[PDB]
């Protein structure tokens, strides 16, 4: 499971910029997408019920309920992951929004700190289970999904540019995180032709 708070990711990314091998340790993390939980339907009668329970559990009162179901909608995603975010983040409204995007960003930036920075017992950790290059290209994707757009569609009538902006914004940094990983991996050389193909083909 993925800890779902900006702050481990946050402060790790710190500690490089004293790097702790334990926290860095857990990295199944730098995945740098959120495949797995997507909208569930399961998951909104268990937050319906006001008791939510993470992979201890805690009461859910109906202001907060609206903050997740807005999350899961505003970007299909599931409603207990949605829950950790405004737990682990100030809750102040949406500030679960926020540690989505945050908890993304930290992720990307070190993965690039450490491709590009370091040479070494970390870089071969991060990318020895590789496995981060095989998700790489699926993380430009996703970036992609033109999700935004339809809201914006449906939107019309009704407007709403400014919370798209900041979205738009997390996103852009993140292409552009992933362009200094992809190339930081280049300069450390994965093995052979069929990367530049698949890539060539993306």
């Amino acid at each position: 499971s993925a800890a779902s708070l900006w702050g481990p990711y946050k402060d790790i990314w710190h500690k490089v910029g004293l790097l702790d091998k334990i926290l860095k340790k857990h990295k199944p993390d730098f995945i740098s997408l959120f495949k797995n939980p997507p909208k569930n339907v399961q998951q909104h009668e268990k937050v319906q019920k006001a008791s939510t329970e993470g992979v201890g559990t805690r009461l859910l009162p109906e202001q907060l309920i609206k903050e997740a179901f807005i999350l899961s909608d505003l970007f299909d995603i599931g409603e207990l992951a949605a829950v950790e975010l405004l737990l682990a983040g100030e809750h102040q409204q949406l500030v679960a929004v926020l540690l989505y995007w945050d908890g993304k960003r930290c992720i990307a930036n070190s993965l690039k700190a450490l491709i590009q920075s370091r040479r070494p017992e970390l870089a071969s950790m991060t990318t020895r289970f590789t496995g981060l290059t095989y998700k790489v290209l699926t993380l430009v994707s996703q970036i992609d999904v033109n999700n935004e757009f339809e809201k914006l569609q449906r939107e019309r009538g009704l407007g709403s540019e400014k919370h798209r902006k900041e979205v738009s914004d997390l996103i852009k940094e993140c292409r552009q995180s992933l362009a200094e990983s992809l190339f930081a991996w280049a300069c450390q050389s994965p093995l052979g032709k069929e990367d530049t193909l698949l890539l060539i083909g993306h």
